[PDB]
């Protein structure tokens, strides 16, 4: 479900993330790796996911590890989602990438200075993903990531 936090506790979520960043990859180990993604933090590009403090980084997965997604919306006027698919770019304006294994849904815009945020898990098995929004014409332009589960 959604649920809200506070600019300070935004910033206190996105240090939870236990990857470790090599050029534009971030690689997880352990048996429950825990992912923190945001859209559009301030200053970066738009429309993109920052992950670790990159812009739309690979991800790099241990096959048969629990993960455990936790994503939030810090751009104002838009509500992002932040759904995982088979399908790779390019993408249309209107996104055809059923089935999706795991997402988000569109995610409520900020307001009143709170930011909305969701939690999923999920168990992949070796292969390839990618991350993408679904509002037309995100992914279009850009707003998408890779996952590499092995
Ligand atoms: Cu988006």
């Amino acid at each position: 479900t959604w649920k809200e936090a506070t600019l300070p506790q935004v910033k206190a979520m996105l240090e939870k993330d236990d990857g470790k960043v090599s050029g534009d990859t971030v690689t997880y180990s352990g048996k429950t790796v825990h992912v923190v993604a945001a859209a559009v933090l301030p200053g970066f590009p738009f429309p993109s996911f920052e992950v670790h403090d990159k812009k739309n980084p690979t991800l790099e997965i241990p096959a048969g590890a629990t993960v455990d997604v936790t994503f939030i919306n810090t751009n104002k006027g838009f509500g992002h989602s932040f759904d995982i698919t088979k399908k790779g770019p390019p993408y249309a304006v209107m996104p055809v990438i059923d089935p999706i294994v795991a997402g988000t849904g569109f995610s409520p815009v900020p307001k009143d200075g709170k930011f909305g945020y969701t939690d999923f898990t999920w168990h992949p098995t070796a292969g390839t993903y990618y991350y993408v929004c679904q509002i037309p014409g995100h992914a279009a332009t850009g707003m998408f990531g890779k996952i590499v589960v092995k």
